[PDB]
């Protein structure tokens, strides 16, 4: 299968940008976030205490195996049809995830809704989200909504974060976490 | 109803800023997402279809009327209440929202978990988000998801954007769209 350019370069676009200004946000932090959402988390509760109460999903890796762009004049409603695939530190693959994007605007940050369906040995979730993806060449995380489908993540629901991770790499690799309760 | 001094002061600490880098959404670019999300609408059909499937308020000001933080060490956990006022472009009041937004991660980037219910003439609707208010200090839009809660808005679901767009008033006023379907 094909990779566009864009995503295959998409490392070194990330290389050229004069800011470079990361700011991620931790699975504890996520957590919190998740369970305080789902209304099974006060804020005067410990973070430690939201992360035993959800489904950690950390230290992962993906990238893109498949990435076909349908363009459109303007930019304006560019289709985009991709498939990643999830690893470990150590390079193990873990599942893939099946999605779309659209192309919301171009100027000045491009902006894409993105909807996906990942597969993981112990079950599958979606995620759905409208992300920067100006900001993500600059470092930010972007965080998706996910909500569990089958297997272990069944009527669960939390947070997806993203954000390059190393963008010497063709096609670059982002780093993922995912927190559901 | 008194507003913290960092509330207040919030517009000068933007200015403060050295990378000044907006990248908004139109409402159009807002209710393709929405309606994208909501699976009423096809990323094939053109764009200002999305539009008229959906409830839309755009060019929205708010700021705080009343916003009290409590403070933890670290920062993180920090607890924050707000009420704030919705006005349109010309200065008319439209309603207010009440809500509460809890520290998850103070460095490199600020990040907090926001969720509030605004109240308007025609209805309620509540906004939850994973925010970086860092990347707002610099300029950037947010987004938050909505879900409808009475009236019009009921059984209807999209999202929020939310940035910057006076920093001489204290406190600032933001600039907030609404897209729902
Ligand atoms: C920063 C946001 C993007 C990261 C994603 C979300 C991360 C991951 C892990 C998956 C694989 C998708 C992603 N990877 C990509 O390469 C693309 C993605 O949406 C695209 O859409 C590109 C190929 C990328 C760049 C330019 C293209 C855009 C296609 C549409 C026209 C643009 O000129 C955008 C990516 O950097
Ligand atoms: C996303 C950026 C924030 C804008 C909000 C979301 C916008 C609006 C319209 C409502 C009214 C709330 C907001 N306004 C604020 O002043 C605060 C908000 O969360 C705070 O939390 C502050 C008071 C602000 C600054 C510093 C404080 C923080 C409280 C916690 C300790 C921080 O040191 C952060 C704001 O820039």
């Amino acid at each position: 299968p094909q990779i566009d350019e864009r995503a295959m370069e998409a490392g070194a676009a990330a290389l050229q940008e004069t800011i470079v200004d990361p700011g991620p946000l931790d699975v504890t932090a996520l957590a919190v976030a998740a369970a305080l959402a789902a209304g099974l988390h006060s804020a005067a509760d410990d973070p430690a205490a939201a992360l035993d109460k959800c489904i950690v999903l950390d230290e992962l890796t993906e990238f893109a195996e498949k990435l076909v762009v349908h363009d459109r004049p303007g930019g304006i409603g560019t289709t985009v049809e991709y498939v990643e695939v999830y690893e470990d530190a150590s390079g193990v693959r873990l599942g893939t995830a099946t999605g779309n994007a659209v192309v919301l605007k171009m100027e000045p940050h491009m902006w894409q809704f993105h909807q996906s369906v990942s597969e993981l040995a112990d079950g599958s979730f979606e995620a759905v989200g409208v992300i920067d993806c100006t900001a993500m060449l600059r470092r930010m995380t972007q965080v998706l909504r996910v909500t569990g489908r089958s297997g272990r993540y069944a009527g669960k629901s939390g947070f997806m974060t993203l954000a390059i991770s190393d963008p010497n790499q063709r096609p670059p690799h982002y780093s993922v976490q995912v927190v559901l309760c």
